[PDB]
Parts: structure tokens; C-alpha cells; sequence
């Protein structure tokens, strides 16, 4: 009921024979699903060399031929969404419907990059002399190394693959060892779409060892990392020390500003359903809720009522809308957030404890009035917990929204043009969502500021980290 | 007397040393001391960062046309003061007066381009999937910047940092070159005289490693811009990245030149000789490795040596001098070592190759024939008045040799063939490819490198990329 | 005469007077005194202007964009230095208050400086090719000799648009400005002359407007037309230009709707809309004309609007304290009278104004008409004068439908605090420009233009050169 | 299968047979046999199509660009699936060899898919404001109902240009394709219908072309016209459109010059130019027509060109091995005869061809004319047929001046190994498209259009939507 786990190097799958493996466990049952083969150091060298060899011709392939191939892969992902999503549910925990939506979203991302790869436009700059021609070209940088995490194992990786391939680069990818089936399926569908050997390689191992070896590989010219801020800082320093380009999607700590003039009940119902998708294990998860005092009670009552409709359970079961957390350590982490909040006077309005059974189930948790020195209001919980505090002055709430070094997503609800304008300009965040959640579209750029990373994924900006600028000036 | 007072500039006020440590500034052509440069204290640098942050709060919101007017005023003053600023540059850096003045004028054009470009930091409206949704991609100034710029073009390298920071709506703490500082003082003076609000531009001095460490580690500093050597760039980039701070870098190059058999060979040789020995070859884009198609090799060399022979080495303020001394004694030692290494490995020194007489750091224009692939000259950036010229047979082999080094800033090619021009420009791994001329001057084009040569661009439309953050705003109405 | 500058033609770098030419009197609309005689170009003069523009274009198209910019910025600086003198003559031959004429010059200097900057940025595109030996470039190149026609309401800044756009794109220009308010155009020729613009790049001609425009449009060297004026004249000239496959851009009239939502700062909107409306006595292509005020705010808006209108001082444009001058000519006074009578005949109330003022000058009182019906001229035809109509509305979508009912579509205005109202109104309006809570069409860096009968193309902004550049696709296999 | 498909109108999502309407026979140009009867739209049919397109636009303009793209890509996939049948019918009613007809369908599918992608990217601009409380956006919005007219030379892909650009921009369309080769348009209606395109978005009509085009252009709801056809008809339609202030784009005739430099790969150029020239029997808007070959390469080029022309096989377009079919109609045979007669009467040499070929159909021999003078029709009028003129040149600047002498300016071609030649030629040519050493105007991602009499606006590329979008400047103070 769970697919075989493989490596994929230079157009060929590889199994465990002669390799170390690591068990893969279902977070909803704690049972072993399969064993994941680790790349050797030689495997990783072979993958870099194959990616370098593939890049020599792939960079020159027609952008339409490359588009055709990427679209064929996206079509296969859509055909296989139920099977791929089911394995994601098994090795990551999220409800099946969420896993399938992730596959579809990843297919749209891949298709957008196919379209955008035809549009890596250069610029002609009017010259000071009529015998001179000035062009600014954009060209693929070369072999890329990417590392992607477990919270959206299929779509996070698709970002790395879609951006590298559609820009004309090639890629060695180390996806999440703990939720690996999504990555194997990506290799499978790119293989089935006819992607030339070496263009896409997937490897596994001890993450620090794999990432160190990939970053120090001389043929690797650009790194892309999605993960935690402290690991991001370590890999970025190493990459920078070798003058290697990097783009980073790190954690966030999203503030929510609910103005007194908002549709308060509407905001509460939307934010409850959105918060507990993927059990809050979302880089953009709304976490710090600042609700104008006159609306606080109305919002909190509406929020708790909507949270009360959530059904926690095993992700393949009918009607389950929230699964377990990804591992036992996440349960302990939320426990510590809850304990820290209560010690400092906060009220646990609902949830706050683990749920019974084997497997890492935790109740959706709502914390009222957590102070500014609680962990909840400072450290990214990445889990099914929110803090809701009143505010009086909008500028004070904005200053609090900007106090943390995080700056990924942010949210606001208001009917006022002036409020919307002031909030959106004053927020220090890569993304500002007003009255809805609009970060899904592949055609918009997704990225952060401050500790939340560098660069963007999706949109027109998608290839910026993958292309070099070349100024060519010619006198005739 | 003939050299201006050297000062710090913090939060709109100039500071003399008043008890601070100083460092002598030496004229490289006479070795005489010109003046004393005051070092910023740790407290001075903190005050500059805090001043830049207070200034950023309002300057970020100032009208782009008001900011443009002010930056243009500063550029007009630079043009008015070009001779005086240029003379002092010759004195504390070495280059001939005509080059120093041309550097100032070029920096004024760069400043004006940025004034114009600051009005054009356009956002994007992305058509939404629903008619009640508005999707905008905004570009906003990142915040306080720290910049470090070197001595080879002390005025225009620094102007790049100032123009890009200020015109994007950021503010700046700048550490220019202690060994050639008058240009930086003049920059502070003219932005001050143009009425730039206090805190927007601050200039500091000190022990370079200590100052840069403090600036990068200052929490309010959000972005770094460095022009200098590759190893220092790698050290500072690693420090900045560990703090998740954005960086752009203009590092060294090792520019190859491909002279095809079908080129105007004599025209190429004369142009490349005059261009190479500008600033005594102390130029990040300086043509260094000459690959000349075998059949054109002898014709090119004779024409190159004839042109090299017309260069007049002397003191930069003296009439008719077209090459000055090197910037410091250590540069003479460095070129000596390149020459010795080439000779030991069998290369021919066609002209030059020795230091020139006199007090000051004078060195003869040096042309090395047939240096092998393991000579320092063909691997390490000499950044001085020396070239190597080797024959090639197959153009693709020459291109691989051009791309072999981790450097990738400038590159040059001379050909009349449309096919050669296309194949060369596509195959070169370089941020800039110059074909049949030297065209990296215009403020409206992007200047930058690949691989070890750095990342990001200065000038052109790309000038603000490191200074703006992307903000996606999506609103349901 | 003594306080008014000499009127001249300007052809191939030389000024020409009336020797051998027919002339036309130039009249001060505030006094009816004759200011001077305007020389008419002969047919041969116009031929010479077109030939000179063509010879100039041959080299001007290849001049460095930075050299062209330097020159254009010098001309702009001269405009700033001469603003008081140029403005005084504009007031004399056009009628508007001195402060308005000087502000017009300063605005035109900014527009010209913007085009100097934008001329360096007529970027082409490199399109990634299907084969690595192919190079695909999309170039933008100047189209050639342009002919332009600009009106009297902003004689200096409307003409500046034609000159700045043509010159900064690499084109050259034969311009026919307004014979009724001509000194601004002569001053434009003088400052481009003084800045060193090469001969032939800019030529100014005068004459019988229909005859001059016919000859210019039919000149084979002329490749592109640009016209600002009335819709019916634009349609005649556009049809002639199109019959010869010549490119055109057009800035025609508008009939601007204003939507005042109930949640607006009503008093602020009324005060702003009153001062803005009667600038240049409403002789403004974007002039707010049809005011749709949500019923609950109607009385409050009207009371504040009438109060603000009451502070306007009508008089001669050079006199201290005058904030509205006379209309441009006697036929304008007759036209506004006919609007007033037509509204009165159909049941509307004249809340203030509604009559002509004494004196030989073409003075008319600022006029506010309440409740004019859908079949009044005021709610259908562009009045281009000191008159507005104000009606209540209940449902915003009905107001939007009325705002869109006319074939005009230049400017439009709205006042609201609601994000939804602002979004719904801005998307639903059929207009080239939507101003919400303020009047923001001034900046040189934004595109100014209309839809439907109000024309096509834009002036200013990134779009300024679109009508002046041709696309050239170059594809090369190596 | 030798069947020919039913010819129908398509209005508001439903097909119509003739049902007593006037009809017109459709004739196979290779056999002269009647293939079927084409129904003409009545005036009421045309009114209904305009009204249906207007209703449809109300919701189509607000549809998600991704939903619209999905639908257009489904239509493209159906075109690819049906390519053999659609292509066979094109050969039957237009004449071109089957392999050309199929390639036209595939090329049109690529054009449709590109527009699907580009419709997601009709980006607006945010202009940095002078005050922090102001928001300035430049939006691009679909103009409304479009009317389009497309010709017979590429009946499927010319019409696809009109359909793809209108629909993908958010507009709707009433299309009048070529009555003489109508099956391709019916096939287009069928596949957009089969893809689920909402009713009214695409309507196809037929009739007397001047009457249909007059009625569509004068329909009030029609806001924009797009025409591909001849220069004189384009000028007639453009003047009518301009008189009503309606936006227009035009792809008219060309007269392509070819500059063959002495340093070219001459034999490669001759062989490529021969095969490209006689595609669609030269009935191509970009067809290479005037060949200027540097004197030193002239003999080599002509000899190699004649050899390649000699390999062309003329016959019925469905027959095996045929590489050129008949001309589209008898009137084309008369026209080419007149070009040949004028050339010989003025002293040129007919090196090959020059006569009609046997049989009932409009077959004509590939014709190469040597040394036609500047006063021959061949060097001045677009022949649009299987004929070229070849003259030597000595000075490259004189060849460029001759290449630019005509008011035509669509495509142009050059062959050289010199970077200087390529640069000087590509900059000096007055043409919308310059092809150097190959023919590179096929890609959907590049802009296709002309200058001077050859039209204005572009199809394909990023520019594809420029005629279909209005600019809206929104400035909001908060």
C-alpha cells in the first residue's frame, strides 16, 4: 500500500543493494512504511557530474521543447494525484484531500514555469552610437543543488525542480528523508515524461552531510534551500564562503490584523479553516492575531465555533479534516508553547493537549491574551496553535507585527481603503493578504524578507536566482 | 595646502580627528605624506548606523522626484569640482589627472542615471483569478546599507554605492578606501552641499576588517555592498549570510581577449594597448589574457608593442603623462613576482618587466609572450600593468581557456564574423562581453560578474535589485 | 503690443515674420484689444517645414539619447527661467489667471524633463530562440516626421507634449499650435532654438486650421499625426490619416463623471471639486462635469459646493486676487448660455451663476445646475466651461451605468472611504483615468489618455513614445 | 475520403445552415468543381452576432485568465487532433498542398497556445507616487467587442490570430473569414464550440465583404477592428473605422526585398529562398519578391536558384509528391500574366516559367524574372504569386535605398557572413521584420507586423494584445 523508495541518478533508479537505509514511519500509526536508501558519497558525486553533463545540452534545448516536456510531467502528476497524495498522507500525515490539492497546486506551478521559460527576456538598451548594439541577456547559471522539507513534500520540491529545469539549469535535489514518497514520484513522472538523464537527480542521506557535499561540489553553482532559519543561516554562510548563489524560503511568524471595521465573523471563520490546514505546519500559517478591542470577543467566539467543527483523525479516513503532527518532537514542542503561555498568564480557550492513541495527534489550540514575552509571540510554532490578543491603536499593532525578525506572510481584515493602504505599506513582510488568502496562484511571487529568506518562487521572479545577467556590447 | 583636509562625516556633521587615531595618506608618485586620515571609533560607527536608520524612516517616503532633484544637484556640483577633486585623486591614488577628471565626470553621469531610475522602481499588477481581487507586486527599499569601496577608482566606485542606496530610498554607511580617501571626503562634501538630509550618507574609516565586521553585525544594517578582492568578498559574504543579510559584490576579474584571424588586427592592438594601461592596469575589467589566432599572432604583437611604446610613465600631474605609478609598494612586489614566475616557466618578456627608477612606485608596462597555463599570470589577477599573449588555433579551445578560471567579470573579442561574434558572446562565461570596442562605460548598462567575480549589477535597470525587497499584496474587495 | 511678444513662424532653424504673408489678429479675451498680428505660413512654407523636418530626422534619429536628453533638459531649464514672461503672455492671449499660466509652464518643464529621461529607455527585447544559433531581437525605432496639432486651453503644455514626445523618441516635428493663443508656441520655438536644437527638428506653422492640417497629413514625408482637440475634428483628421495608412494618436474631449459615495469626506470633496472645476474656467479636457452624489449626502455636498463656488473672484487674469478669468472667445459664452437655457427649459435649477458677466471681455459666472435630466445637453455634450450638473443617485451601479452611458471616456472621479467602493468604481468606469479622493493626473510619469470617443494613445509615462516608435523584429541565424 | 464538410454560420453558440439565406458556391481551384454552398449572413444575423458578443463580453472579461487559458488550450488540442481533416478541406477550397495545410493548422495551434499563456500576463504597472498616501496603478483592460476580417491565403492561421488575440485578452469577436476558402473558419467555430467556449464569445459570419465589413464597423457595440488583407481595402476600412474613433490593427500587403551580399553562402541562400518563395505558390504577405544580389554573386545565385526552382512539382494539392498547387482563383492567373507581360515589354528576361499550366484549374508555372527595371510592375506592385525579380547591385547603400523606395514595409531578408553588413542592413531596412540567413517569422512568441503601408500593430509575441487592451490609469489617495 506504500510505494518503493529509490534514488534517481543519471536517468536510473537505484535501490538499497549495497546502501544504508533509514526507516520511514507513518505519523498516524507510528508503524514502518518502508526503508529509504541513502546515497553514498560516490552516488552524490555521480549525480553532480551527471547534472553537469546534462546541463551542457539542456541549456540549449528549445524553450518550447522544454515546455512541452514539463507540461507532460504536470499532466502525469494530475493523472497520478490520488496515488501520490495517498502516499503523502501516509508518510507525512495530512488529510488525503489536502495531499491531492498539493499535487494539483504543484502541477499548476510546473505548468506556469513551463510558460515562463519561454519568456526569459533580454533587453536591448539604446546605444550612444549607431554602430553599437547593446543587449542584456539572461542565461542559466549551471548545476543547482536544492533541499526541500516535509510539510509540503511534493510541492516544495516541485518549486526547486520547476525553477531549475525551466530556466535551463539542471538539479540535484535532496528532499525530506522523513516524507520521501512524494520525491520518488516526482522522479518517476519526470522520468516517464522523457526528461533527459542527469537533468533531475534525487539523493538522500544524513542531511548535514548531503548538503555539505553538494554545496562544496565545484560544479554546483547555485543553492536553493527551504527549511528552518538556523539551518538556512548555516548553509547560506557556507554557500557564500564559496561565492555560490543562493535563494532561501525560511520560517515565518505571520501576524493577523483584524480591524474593528472588518467583517469580523467572516474573518474568524476563514482564518480558523485556513490555520489548521496541514495542522498549522505551514510557513505562512497565521499565528499572531491582533484584533481591535471592540471586535475581540466577537472574533474569539466566532473563531472557537469554527475551530469546533474540525475533525482530527487518520488522514485516509472519511471526514477527517486535520491529521497528526509530523513527528513526536512536534508534540513536545507545542506542549512547551502551551506551558510557557499559561505560566505567563495566557488562557487556553480550546485544545492545548495531545490527543489519545498511537500517533502524534494534538488538539487544535487557541491561546487568548498571550504576552509579548511568551514563546508563542516570538518563536515560530509551526503547529496547530494561535495567539489572539486585543489592540487599541493600529500603529501599535503594526509595530508589534514588525517586531520579530520574521517576515514571510502577513494578513489583515478591514473594509477601509485607508486601513488597507496603511497596513499593506507598513507591514515588513514578503506577502500581505487582505480579506482573503491569496498566496496560492503560481503567477504571483512567493518569498520573504529579513530572517524569512531571499528570492522568490513562482511568478515572473521565479527564475531570478537561476539566471545570470550577461551584458554584450558590440561595435560594427 | 595643495591637499584637502580629511574628515569623517556622520549624521550631517563633519568631524576632524579630535583625539582619534589617524593614519598617514601617501602620494604614490613622490612617497611624501599628504595628510592624516582620522579613524572612526566603535562609537562613531554606531552613531552612523543609528543616524542612517533615523534618516531612512523619512527618506524612504520622500518623493522620488524630490530625491532625483537632490541627487542631480549633487551631480552638478561634482561636475563643477571635477578638476580639484581629480587633482587630489591623482595625488593620493596615482592616476593621471585626465583619468581622474574623467572618473569624476563618469560618476556624475552614473549619479544622474540613478536619479532618473529612482522614479521608475515600478511594481507589477498581476491579473487576478477573481474580479474582486487586486494583486500587486511592490518593490520597497530594504533599509540601512553598509558599503565598502576600494582605491582603484576611489570616486566612482564609491558613487556606485551612494547613488544606488540613496536613489532606491535606502540610506548608507560607507567605508571608502583609507589609502586614497580624498575622493570620499569630496563625495560627502557635495552631498552635504546639495542638502542631503542628515543621516542619509555617513562615511567612516578605520581598520578595514574591524569596521566591516562591526557594520555587518549592526542589527539595523540590512544590506551589504562590497567592491574589492575575491578572498575578502568571500569572508564578508559568509559573515553577512550567517546573519541573513542581503549582499551584492563586485570582485576581481581576469579578463580574456579573443582576437580572431578575421579581425582588424592592427586596430585591435592599438585599442587594447591604450585601454589596458589606463590606471596602470589596476582595473577590475582590465584585459589580461590575450588569445590571438595563430595566423594573426605576430602581426598583433608587433602592433601591440609599438602602441605600448608610446606610453609615457610619470607623475600624474605632469603634462603628457599617460601612466602614473602603482598605488603602493606592495603592488610593485606583486608584479615583480608575476614577472619572475613567468620567466621561470619559459615565457618571454617582450617589454618592461622591471620597476622604474625614482622614489614612487613606478613600473614599466610589461608584455609577456607565451606564458603557459600554470603561470600565475594566466591564473591569478595581476591588477597591474602586465598582459600575457598566447596563440590559439581552434576558437572553441580558446573559449574553454577563457572560461577555465573561476573569474568571470569582463571579456573581450575582436572579429568581423557574425558567426564568431555570436558564438563567442554566447560561449563566454562572463558578466560582460565587449566585441570590437570597450563599451562598459555607460551608466545605463548593467555592470557585474559571474562565478567568483561577484553577483548583482551596478548601473542600468538592474542597479536597484539588491536594494529593493519584493512585497506581494493581494486584496479581496 | 509693447507688453506682448512678436509672433513668428519658425522653419528650419529660422524665424519668419509677415513679409509676403497673410496675417490674423490676436485678441485679448479679457479686454478685446488686439495684441498683435500672427503670420500665416504659405503652402510653400509648409512644404519647406516638412522637407526640413525630413532632413533633420536623418541625423537626429541617430543622435545619442543622452545628447538628445542634455539638450531637452536645457530647453526645460530655459522654460523655468522664462515662466513669468511666458505665463504673462498666455494670460493675455488665452485668458487664464497668471498663477495658472505660470504653473502650466512649470508643469510643461517637468513633462519635457521626463521625456528626456524616458528617451534613454526605449528598450528593445531579446526573445529566447528555439535554436542556439539564432538571435531574436525586437527593436523600437523612431517612425519619422510627425505633424502635430494642439489647442488653446493649455497652449504651452499641450504643445510641449507634442514636442517632447516627438523629439525625445528620435522623430522630428511640424507643429501647428493654436492661432488664437499663439505666443506660448513662439516661446517654445525660441527656447528650443536657444537650447541649440538642430534646424528642422522643430518647425511651427500657422494658418487656416483645416487647410494646414490637410496639407500636413497629405505630405508623403509625414508618417505620423498627433492631434489634441475636439472629437468631431479628431474624427475628420483621423479618417484622412487612416486613409493614407498613417499612424495617429489622439487626445479629444471628455465628459467626466464624479461619484460621491455616502461614506466620503463630503465637505472635503466639495471644497476640492469646486476649486479644481473652475481652474481655466472649466476649459479642461478632464474637467469634472457630471456629479453623481449619493442621495443621503446630496444636500450636504451641494451646500458646501455652493459655498466654495461663492469665493471665486472673476476678473482680468493679470489682476491681483482674480481666480477665474474670461472664457476663450465669444462663441464659448454663447455655448454656455445655450447649456443653461436648455437645462432651464427641461426643469433644472440654476443654483448659482447661469449668466454672462459685464464688459467687452468674454466673462461668464461659475454655474451650478441641480437635477438636470438625462436629456439635457449638460448631461450629454461636453460643455468645456464653467458649468457643472449635480444629481442624486441611490444605487451605485445605476450611477456607474450613467457614468458610462456617453461615448466620452477621458477622466473620471470618485470619493469614498470604502475599499470595496473604490475597487468596484475603478474597475467599472469606462475611462482612461480614474481619480479617487484627489486629482492625480498631473505627474509627468503617469499616462494620460482616454477611451471610446476621447481618443487613443497616451501622453506622459512609459507609454509616451508608443505612437512614435515602430516595432522592428530582427531574427538572425549565425 | 473526398468529402467536403458542411458550411455554416455560427452565432451565439449555435450553428446555422442556409435555411433559405442567399448562398455562394465554393470552388476547388485545382479542379474547378463546386464543393458546396456557403450561406450568407443577413443584416439581422450580423446584428445578432454583435449583440451576442456584447452580452458574452460582460462575463467573459471577468473570467479567470487561467480558466480562459484552459479552454483555449483545449481548443488547440482539438485543432491538432483534427489537423489532417481540416488540412484536406483547406487544400480543396484553397489549393495549397496537403502538407502545407496541415502545417498551417499545427502552426495555428501553437499560436493559440501562446496566447493562452500570454493572457495570464497582461500585466499592469505600479508607478511610485510623489506622496506616500497615494497609490498609482496602470491597468490594461479588454476593450470590448471586436470585429475581424481575415483572408484566404492562410485561411486557418490568419483567422486564428484574430480569435486567439481577442479571446485571450478578454474580448469577444465577430469574425468574417474568407468566403472563397471557408472550411477552415467553420472548423475553427466547431473546435471552439467543442471546447466549451461560452455562446457569443466567437461568432462567424459571411456575405458580400464590403457590406459585412461596413455593417460591423458601424455597429455601436463594436469597439475595435482588426483587418488582414490588401492595402487599398485596408485604407478604405481604416478610414471608416477612424471616422468613428474605433481602434484598428492592420496586416496588409508587403513587397519583400532580399539583399544577398557577396560574402554570403550563396548556394545555401539560393536553395532556401527558392523553396520558401514558392510555398503557397507565393501567395504570402511576406513572400520574397525583389532580390538584390551583389554583382559578384549574381551568376552563382541565379544558376543555383533556377536549379532549385526546377525541382518544384506543380499539381493537385492532395496528390503525392506535389509541392506547389494552383493559384487561388482565375483572377490571380490573369494578374501574374500581366506582371509577366509588363516585365517582358520593358526588356526583362523570363528565365523560367511565365505561363499558365494546362488543365482546368488555375495552375501557373514558377516564374523567375531577370533584370526587371525600376518601372516594372514586378518591382513596384505586390504580385502575391509564383514570381520573383532578381537584379544585381554594386553598392550596398543603393540596394538598401531601393529596398526602402516602396511604401510597402512588411518583411525583408538578407544573407551575409559579415557582422557589419548584418548590422547596417537590419538597422537601415524600413520593414517590420528583418530575416538574416534564415526565415524566422514562424514562432508564435515573436511579433509579426509591418510599417508604412503594410499596416500597424502586431500579432503574436508580447505585443499580441496591444490593440485589444485599453490603458486605465487609477490614482487613489488614502
Amino acid at each position: 500500500d506504500y510505494a518503493p523508495l529509490r534514488l534517481y541518478i543519471d536517468g536510473r533508479f537505484h535501490d538499497a543493494d549495497g546502501r544504508r537505509t533509514q526507516p520511514v514511519v507513518d505519523p498516524g500509526t507510528t508503524r514502518v512504511l518502508g526503508e529509504l536508501p541513502h546515497a553514498t558519497a560516490h552516488d552524490i558525486d555521480a549525480a553532480v557530474q551527471a547534472a553537469h553533463r546534462a546541463f551542457v545540452t539542456w541549456r540549449h534545448e528549445s524553450p518550447l521543447v522544454r515546455s512541452d516536456l514539463l507540461r507532460r510531467a504536470a499532466a502525469l502528476a494530475r493523472e497520478r494525484a490520488e496515488t501520490i497524495g495517498r502516499h503523502i498522507t501516509m508518510d507525512q500525515g495530512k488529510p488525503l484531500r489536502e495531499a491531492i490539492a498539493e499535487v494539483v497546486s504543484a502541477a499548476e506551478q510546473l505548468e506556469w514555469h513551463a510558460e515562463e521559460g519561454r519568456r526569459t527576456y533580454g533587453r536591448v538598451v539604446p546605444a550612444r552610437s549607431p554602430d553599437v548594439m547593446q543587449t542584456v541577456l539572461r542565461e542559466p547559471i549551471g548545476v543547482c543543488a536544492a533541499f526541500s522539507p516535509w510539510n509540503f513534500p511534493f510541492s516544495q520540491a516541485m518549486h526547486k525542480i520547476a525553477a531549475a529545469l525551466a530556466s535551463g539549469c539542471t538539479l540535484v535535489l535532496k528532499g525530506p528523508e522523513e516524507s520521501p514518497s512524494a520525491i520518488v514520484a516526482l522522479a518517476q513522472l519526470f522520468h516517464d515524461a522523457g526528461l533527459p538523464p542527469g537533468c533531475l537527480n534525487i539523493v538522500w542521506g544524513v542531511p548535514g552531510d548531503v548538503s555539505k557535499q553538494l554545496i562544496e561540489a565545484p560544479q554546483v553553482r547555485k543553492i536553493s534551500f527551504t527549511g528552518s532559519v538556523p539551518v538556512g543561516k548555516q548553509l547560506a554562510a557556507l554557500a557564500a564562503s564559496l561565492m555560490k548563489r543562493m535563494t532561501m524560503e525560511l520560517g515565518g511568524h505571520a501576524p493577523v490584523l483584524v480591524c474593528a471595521d472588518a467583517d469580523v465573523e467572516r474573518a474568524a471563520a476563514m482564518l480558523a479553516a485556513y490555520k489548521f490546514r496541514n495542522a498549522g505546519q505551514v510557513c505562512v500559517s497565521p499565528t499572531r492575531f491582533f484584533v481591535q478591542r471592540a471586535a475581540f470577543d466577537r472574533f474569539v467566539c466566532a473563531y472557537l465555533d469554527a475551530v469546533g467543527t474540525i475533525r482530527v483523525g487518520y488522514g485516509l479516513d472519511a471526514g477527517v479534516t486535520m491529521g497528526p503532527l509530523a513527528h513526536a518532537r512536534r508534540v513536545d514542542e507545542i506542549d512547551a508553547f502551551v506551558a510557557d503561555a499559561t505560566a505567563k498568564g495566557a488562557q487556553i480557550a480550546t485544545g492545548g493537549m495531545r490527543l489519545p492513541g498511537p500517533g502524534h495527534y494534538f488538539a487544535p489550540t487557541v491561546v487568548l491574551g498571550p504576552t509579548r514575552d511568551t514563546r508563542l509571540m516570538n518563536d515560530e510554532p509551526f503547529g496547530p496553535i494561535v495567539g489572539i490578543v486585543p489592540f487599541d491603536d493600529l500603529d501599535d499593532a503594526l509595530a508589534e507585527a514588525n517586531r520579530l525578525p520574521f517576515g514571510l506572510a502577513s494578513y489583515a481584515f478591514t473594509t477601509s481603503a485607508r486601513n488597507a493602504h496603511r497596513i499593506s505599506r507598513a507591514l515588513e513582510a514578503g506577502m500581505v493578504n487582505i480579506n482573503h488568502f491569496g498566496m496560492g496562484p503560481a503567477e504571483i511571487p512567493f518569498g520573504g524578507v529579513k530572517d524569512s529568506g531571499f528570492g522568490s518562487e513562482g511568478g515572473m521572479e521565479a527564475f531570478d536566482g537561476y539566471l545570470v545577467t550577461k551584458f554584450v556590447t558590440q561595435m560594427n
